[PDB]
Parts: C-alpha cells; structure tokens; sequence
C-alpha cells in the first residue's frame, strides 16, 4: 500500500515536470496542453485521497482507539496528524481539500489553471508526509 | 450554459481523437502518455456529471413547478430523462456511474486503460444526449 502512494506521488511529480519543460509545453497543441494539465488536476487528486487514507491508517495505529476519530471530522484527522508530526502546516491541507473539492470544476479553464497552480507548494508537503509515513 | 456540456464534450472528444493518432502518441514519453489517459478519463468524468446535472435541470424546469428535485437521486433522474427521450438507455448510464466511481482507482495503469477504453462508447451516448437536449 505506502508503495501505491508512492508509486502516485512519483507519477504526479514526473507529470509536473514534463508540463515546466516549458520548451516542449509550448511547442504542442492546445488541446494536449490542456488534457496534461487535467492529468496532472487527476493525479493530484489521487496523492491527495491517497494521502488522507494513509494518513488516516498511521493514525489508526498510534491512537488509544480508531473508535474516536475515524468517524469523526477532517481538520480533527488533521490536527492529530499535526500533534504526530505526520504533516507541518495543517493549513496546506485545508487548502488542499478546498482545491480537491473544486476539481469538479476545472473544465472551466482558468479554474483548471487555479488548481495546477497550486501543485508545486503540495507536492512539498504531501513529500514531507510520505517521508513521514515511510519511518 | 449547455455551452459548457457542449464544450466539455468536444473537449473530450478532442483529446481522444489526439489519443488515437498512434503514429503521434507512440512517439510521446512515457509519462505524456499516461497523463494524456489521465486527463480524457478527468475530462470524461466532467461530461458525465454536467450530462447528469442537465438532465436533472432539464426535469426541475420542464414540467415541475419546481419541486426541489431533491427527493430525485440518480436513478429517478435517469427515468425521468427516458420518459422525455433525453437517453435511450438507461442500463448505460448506470454502467457511466459504476465506471465513474471507480475512475478514483485509476492511479493504477490498467484500471485506468480499461477505463479508458469505454470512452468511445461514452461518446456515442452522451453525444445522444446532448442531441436531444439541443432541441
């Protein structure tokens, strides 16, 4: 399972960089460009929920019970995952679960380009949290 | 607003026509490849839900004295839209569904082909719909 996340998170990384090659970017269609921007809209979702999962599982693990929050709220997953040191700003992931909740929005273009801007800052944290999750 | 199915739609059907220009896309780097997947299957998602959510406008304005057609879930929408020739099959758009809620798996290459795969088809019936929606 960790080797999905992390077979996830290479593939969003790998995506993020052919798009900045901004030689090659420019040179093709538009339409190709705007289908690997929605890939990469897709794999980071993916990273995303595949983090939660993980996240929710190491939580799991460590606490006195699954019983109090695994039914219970994300920014309470978030915090708890803040005092285990899985994550270090509780605050991206606010943002990034405002962004995947908006994805189903991105045939607008610009919201598309809203989302992709976004990518690099969590490709940092959602790092740190699989490196986290490694140990 | 049925602009945005319509261009969503295109849209798609754009990606995959670039898709299956093998002498092309044999050519692409690995990860080009895949994204481009990646994206129809984000793209494909985009028509189906604003096909759904059409549908669902078109039943709430049509006749309906606008009964929140909230007590309407997916399947009540789908008879409703049979009922006014908006599709044609049903048994269809409840297999775009089962494939919609699993295009969440699709971070793994094969669940993702076979996703794929099924867009052509999508294309048909979704091109149906929008038929009659024009009208």
């Amino acid at each position: 399972n960790l080797n999905v996340l992390d077979a996830a998170f290479y593939s969003l990384e790998q995506t993020v960089v052919q798009i900045s090659d901004r030689n090659w970017f420019d040179m093709q269609p538009s339409i190709v460009q705007d289908t690997l921007i929605a890939g990469a809209i897709q794999k980071f979702e993916f990273v995303y929920e595949l983090s939660l999962k993980m996240m929710k599982r190491q939580l799991q693990q460590d606490a006195i019970n699954t019983d109090d929050i695994g039914a219970y709220g994300f920014k309470d997953i978030l915090r708890e995952a803040l005092r285990f040191g899985l994550i270090g700003d509780m605050s991206k992931w606010v943002a990034y679960r405002d962004m995947r909740n908006i994805t189903s929005h991105t045939y607008d273009q610009e919201k598309a380009m809203a989302v992709y801007a976004q990518i690099d800052d969590f490709l940092i944290e959602s790092s740190f949290l699989l490196e986290q999750l490694r140990q």
